């Protein structure tokens, strides 16, 4: 599923991301826009053989099991396929564990390089929330 901006903001808010560990909703929407272009079906293979899955491009090296990342962890205790659902619950519940891990949203390279220190509120401007 390809989310609209305001549609994803409302879904993230419903699932408890707005100000989760101090990160305003705009941060999460901005991160999804630059990680996946709001596409729940987004996959990208890393140089190390790990793969990033879903709207927040969560990595099989640490967070989910795809059966093809030797020596990796499954810290969210989910198959990576669950992160590709039209329903964002699995991606949101895993995002909560990641952002609590000590490095906050710096775990999302696109957030660090394209969202961090920007006017992230623009991503939820005009939305019914
Ligand atoms: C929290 C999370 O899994 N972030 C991943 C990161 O590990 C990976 O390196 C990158 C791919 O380049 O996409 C995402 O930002
Ligand atoms: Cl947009
Ligand atoms: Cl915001
Ligand atoms: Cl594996
Ligand atoms: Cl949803
Ligand atoms: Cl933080
Ligand atoms: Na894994």
């Amino acid at each position: 599923k390809v989310f609209g901006r305001c549609e994803l903001a409302a879904a993230m808010k419903r699932h408890g991301l707005d100000n989760y560990r101090g990160y305003s909703l705009g941060n999460w929407v901005c991160a999804a826009k630059f990680e996946s272009n709001f596409n729940t079906q987004a996959t990208n293979r890393n140089t190390d053989g790990s793969t990033d899955y879903g709207i927040l491009q969560i990595n099989s090296r640490w967070w989910c099991n795809d059966g093809r990342t030797p020596g990796s962890r499954n810290l969210c205790n989910i198959p990576c396929s669950a992160l590709l659902s039209s329903d964002i619950t699995a991606s949101v519940n895993c995002a909560k564990k990641i952002v609590s891990d000590g490095n906050g949203m710096n775990a999302w390279v696109a957030w660090r390089n394209r969202c961090k220190g920007t006017d992230v509120q623009a991503w939820i401007r005009g939305c019914r929330l």
